[PDB]
């Protein structure tokens, strides 16, 4: 498919080092998942930066979905469009280390995957929500059994993943 340069951690999780959305805009995949909060508001993060790209269009369309159906729960997730990034947007909330959530909650974030066969996504629970990202990767690969692509931003913390690997 149109993946290119991803290295195979497992026979369905692959990981690039990459910016989220520039593969987005290079791959149009299927899905793409945002690492969201239960409101939707889109700040900073890979959410700030996805709804970046949409033009805020991404938050428009969250805004509606709040005032429609109220937050999300933590470790849950709604879909909605990917605009000019991907056809859907599965936004996944993974718990935030820093606001004292239950990291137990990521395996339940990372299980909203298996509904999807194909999905282009972050790490959840790591950057700004405080998580360690080898601890989040090992539950990715644990949880998720459809395909996911893996995009990690920061080079040094890619090379820790893959060397860290086991």
């Amino acid at each position: 498919n149109s993946f290119s340069g991803y290295l195979k951690l497992t026979d369905n999780v692959y990981i690039k080092n990459a910016d989220i959305v520039e593969e987005a805009k290079k791959v149009k995949p299927t899905v793409v998942v945002n690492a969201a909060n239960v409101y939707l508001k889109h700040g900073g993060g890979v959410a700030g930066a996805l709804n970046k790209a949409t033009n805020n269009a991404m938050q428009v369309e969250s805004d509606d979905y709040i005032a429609t159906n109220g937050p999300l729960k933590v470790g849950g997730s709604c879909v909605l469009s990917g605009h000019n990034l991907a056809k859907h947007c599965l936004h996944v909330v993974g718990p935030n280390v820093n606001k004292g959530e239950d990291i137990q909650l990521l395996k339940s974030a990372y299980e909203n995957f298996n509904q999807h066969e194909v999905l282009l996504a972050p790490l959840l629970s790591a950057g700004i929500f405080g998580a360690d990202p080898i601890h989040s990767l090992r539950v990715c690969v644990d949880t998720v059994r459809t395909n996911v692509y893996l995009a990690v931003f920061d080079k040094n913390l890619y090379d820790k993943l893959v060397s860290s690997f086991l």
